[PDB]
């Protein structure tokens, strides 16, 4: 509707935070078919009945509040980032249940190089490890995942683990996740402009025929549709250069809770809020 | 502090909406030097005291709610637009009293062509008329005003009035107002890329030396600073393609009030909220 019908009471749940990393549970097959039904949330709550025409096609999430969450508990920054991993997969599962087809996640920004070298080194190694550790699960779920971001300075290991994940999941179609690492909206537009410039220098493009579509086709990932719902947690009301081209007409929802406390029910609440919003795209 | 002191109690007030267009009051002579103090608000409220370093340098406003405002009163949508003129000038006045250096106003977007022919026709002539009617006053307040927008489809008469306003006020420095008509963020970025492409074709630019700053330098108005505070009235929570490149890192404040009900005290309220907040890591 296009939601998955409620899960059988006994269907496996997620996340069990009794251990870290959180062990993603074994799922029954349910053939003949392809993708496994994502695990139900711990609370066993069901996705709300949102009609196709009022559901966001593409949700972009700026995950925020990890450091504050850690500090509330006298913990190292790193421990809040670690708690955020389960939340990503939880939101993936909820996204699928609700029927969201595109999901962009701001895993690491071009501005995040301004953090301490210790934290940046953790975040790089952490993203590398998360993709390696979760990509098999994501594939089973019918998730198509791939890297979106800028090449310079990004660890080759992180690009390489995502390329592997991209190849493994290239024919999946339940949901697409743009895993944005070393991503910058201005930077992505700039890279598109560089490509365009090269074609002009090569005599292959008339400057006068450059249109908005020219820019869109030359973005790293030209198939990414416009952002309908732009979410950011921790109550910070800033887009921070995320999905800059794509989100020009996005609806913003700013939720107060810190990312490690976030779960799929909060995503669902944001989508209900989106459902009530009226979008005009400049029309009367 | 960069605020103007509270105005003399007997200093002219603005706006009186008992006439349309509203009458801009005669102001006492400057002995001199140049720029005259703006009329104070009808309420005689004074701008809040905010250190120059904690103000937003650049405030962008999406003026919204004119149509709903008219509809509440059983009036044609264009009657709401008419009321917006006074609010623009009142906010200009209030921005000067607060010490704001940069103000961008979204007067008509590249997507507003989707509206009815009668509303578009009105908005074009209305913007033309407002600039002609208010140009001399803005000049005497020390406002530097100029057009920001895309040329195709925009009435030449609107461009022409703003050209005269730009020339008359090019040496002013109290506040800069970007008067954005037929403005579209994606379209402005595209125009810059076309500019870059032309330079590349002429050999005056190396495509491998193109950076984010190359794009910035090729925007229509390259001197526009980053938007610090992005405001939108009417309860809508979206940027709608306004100051797209420039507002990458903006803080958003959404105010529920309809534009014709807005006044300079509301601008002050948002700026004080912006200013008083602790500027956390990852915010300039
Ligand atoms: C002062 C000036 C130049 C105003 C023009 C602003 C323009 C974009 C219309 C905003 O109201 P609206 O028409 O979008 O109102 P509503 O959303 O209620 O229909
Ligand atoms: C892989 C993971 C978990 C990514 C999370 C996103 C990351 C860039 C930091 C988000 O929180 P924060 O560090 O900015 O929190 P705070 O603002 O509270 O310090
Ligand atoms: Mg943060
Ligand atoms: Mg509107």
């Amino acid at each position: 509707f296009p939601q998955l019908p409620p899960a059988p009471d006994d269907y496996p749940t997620f996340p069990d935070t009794s251990t870290w990393p959180v062990v993603f549970p074994e799922l029954p097959a349910a053939p003949y078919g392809g993708p496994c039904r994502p695990p139900q949330h711990t609370s066993k709550a069901a996705a709300p009945r949102i009609p196709a025409d009022r559901l966001p096609n593409h949700v972009a999430i700026v995950m925020d509040g990890n450091g504050r969450w850690a500090t509330q508990r006298g913990l190292a920054r790193t421990e809040g980032h670690k708690m955020g991993e389960a939340v990503v997969i939880d939101i993936a599962c909820g996204a699928i249940e609700l029927g969201i087809k595109w999901l962009s996640l701001y895993a690491f920004s071009t501005e995040n190089w301004k953090r301490s070298p210790e934290e940046v080194r953790f975040l790089m190694g952490f993203n590398r490890d998360v993709v390696r550790r979760r990509r098999d699960t994501l594939k089973k779920l019918g998730v198509r995942i791939r890297w979106v971001g800028s090449r310079p300075r990004l660890w080759r290991s992180v690009i390489n683990e995502l390329a592997v994940a991209e190849e493994m999941t290239k024919s999946n179609d339940v949901i697409t996740i743009n895993y944005c690492v070393n991503y910058g909206g201005r930077t992505e537009i700039t890279e598109a402009t560089r490509e365009i410039a090269r074609e002009v220098a090569a005599g292959r493009l008339n400057p006068e025929r450059i249109t908005e579509s020219t820019i869109a086709r030359h973005l790293q990932r030209p198939d990414i549709p416009d952002v309908d719902l732009f979410l950011r947690t921790s109550g910070e009301q800033r887009s921070s250069n995320f999905m800059l081209w794509q989100a020009a007409y996005a609806e913003y929802i700013f939720q107060d809770k810190l990312w490690p406390d976030y779960d799929r029910r909060d995503l669902w609440a944001a989508c209900e809020e989106y459902a009530s919003r009226t979008r005009r795209f400049g029309s009367a």
